[PDB]
């Protein structure tokens, strides 16, 4: 049942206003320099697919994939960019609610 809270928090993240940059994997054909800079891309739908498949053995693995989405976001996007400003909203939301369970 370590993962039943992950379904809640991923469902809440999937439907958050500011989740639009992270619903689908970043298409590197459209973003100059992404493949070069971001070694391990991650997004909500890949997390949904791994969760759907049972690929998260512990609750901390799910959080590692989640923090990676935002570490990527800060690595590539300026803090005042549209994607950056949304990644900060999502990152505080995730951390604020991850602590509300743990
Ligand atoms: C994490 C991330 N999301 C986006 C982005 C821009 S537009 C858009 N969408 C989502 C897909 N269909 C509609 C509009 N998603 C970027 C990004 C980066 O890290 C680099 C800059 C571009
Ligand atoms: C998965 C994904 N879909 C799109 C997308 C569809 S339409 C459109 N534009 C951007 C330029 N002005 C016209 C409309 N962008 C992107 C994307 C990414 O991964 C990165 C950002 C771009």
């Amino acid at each position: 049942s370590d993962l039943t809270f992950c379904e809640i928090i991923l469902m809440e993240m999937e439907s958050h206003d500011a989740a639009w940059p992270f619903l689908e994997p970043v298409n590197p054909r459209l973003v100059s320099g992404y493949r070069r800079i971001i070694k391990n891309p991650m997004d909500f739908s890949t997390m949904r697919h791994r969760l759907s498949r049972g690929g998260y053995t512990s609750s901390e693995e799910f959080a590692a994939d989640a923090l990676l989405v935002f570490d990527n976001c800060q690595t590539f996007n300026e803090d005042d960019s549209e994607v950056g400003k949304a990644g900060h909203i999502m990152r505080r939301f995730f951390e604020s609610r991850w602590e509300e369970f743990y």
